[PDB]
């Protein structure tokens, strides 16, 4: 239970990190261009964004094992009744 | 229950709404910048997101909050089973 | 319980490839443009979020169905309680 509802968190993030880096995307074809300013913030949200992926593709690992294992004591739970 | 289905529904939404932003983008860059129509989707579609995430936001914290209850009434059933 | 963590995974693909759109918007607006390689991936990359997008929507709605049924399940066995 609280494997999804982390998982949720850390994709909700990696959505507000991804509009960050859109509007400064945004920002850059307005303007035609970015300066060094432009492109430090971009790595900055990059970064974040790249973390915030990493940890949610273990906590996604995390959560598919947690199911295989309840799913697995489930079935057991099934054949023992009969 | 409800509000993990819901947030899922929520995010799955604003990586939607996110993706039009990003052709948008594309577009932009391909023809070398945009109009005010351009500028007027990008502005449209950035508010559905912020409501999106904002929505989100918002249901995430209410997960947590059922999570922490069920997760004490839970530790409540244990400490009593002995 | 599979369907959420299935959900997860594909919320979590598309985010993944959405972030690979961006930095190719990135390295679009920092080149001043792209030629057609630069356009081929864009394309490969949209192609494979909005075969996961249409994936997640299909997900979504048999969560929902679940998510109905059980709480339907649920209110049958609340009333049946009395």
């Amino acid at each position: 239970g609280s494997g999804i509802v982390q998982q949720q968190s850390n994709l909700l993030r990696a959505i507000e990190a991804q509009q960050h880096l859109l509007q400064l995307t945004v920002w850059g074809i307005k303007q035609g261009g970015g300066g060094s300013e432009w492109e430090r913030e971009i790595s900055n949200y990059t970064d974040i964004i790249y973390r915030l992926i990493e940890e949610s593709q273990n906590q996604q690992e995390k959560n598919e094992q947690e199911l295989l294992a309840l799913d697995k004591w489930a079935s057991l739970w099934n054949w023992f009744d009969i």
